[PDB]
């Protein structure tokens, strides 16, 4: 089944988890307090979220989170602008833009 | 008195409600019970639970109201809806208000 979780060590659980949920549409299987979080999407991948930050991820680190369309990564893109975050367009090579999540990793977005 | 701080809201699909109030109302859920039941929180603590029903129908002027800080705040969650799918009208100046008909089968308001 190749490559089915990563543990995301984050600044903040909580704050990582809703970000996922409002905008990537990630489901939460189970937490323990603030300390950690099990999130799920829909094939089965399991992204596990994890307090206790020491250190940040290499710059060029990125999960990744494909669109179905070039406007749904137009539409994530001004939502996130809308709502206070640092984002900049899309560009073509992929249709793609990237985010730092709350937590203290990076995401990128395309099609 | 300490008021009113808990609703069960009887669902036609606790998967399907849950998801919608966390995407569109920032609700967050802090436990489950399968498919059959969900325990959702705002931010002032109030205890929203989802529960499975069978043949689930509300009077038709029932519904659940998340007030806005903002007139924009409102527009901002109608045009979302909009574009995701959902039947909306326009916001009414009555408060600012819309409504829409919600996953799981009640009626929400939204408001400022
Ligand atoms: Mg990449
Ligand atoms: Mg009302």
């Amino acid at each position: 089944m190749g490559i089915k979780h990563l543990n995301l060590t984050v600044a903040d659980v909580v704050a990582a988890r809703e970000f996922l949920e409002k905008y990537f549409g990630l489901t939460c299987s189970g937490t323990r307090g603030n300390a950690f979080a099990v999130m799920r999407d829909n094939d089965g991948f399991i992204l596990t979220l994890m307090k206790g930050k020491e250190v940040q991820y290499p710059k060029t680190f990125h999960v990744g989170f494909p669109q179905e369309s070039e406007e749904q990564v137009d539409k994530i893109n001004q939502r996130l602008k809308e709502d206070g975050f640092l984002v900049e367009p899309p560009k073509h090579a992929a249709y793609t833009f990237y985010v730092e999540a709350p937590g203290g990793f990076t995401i990128e977005v395309m099609c």
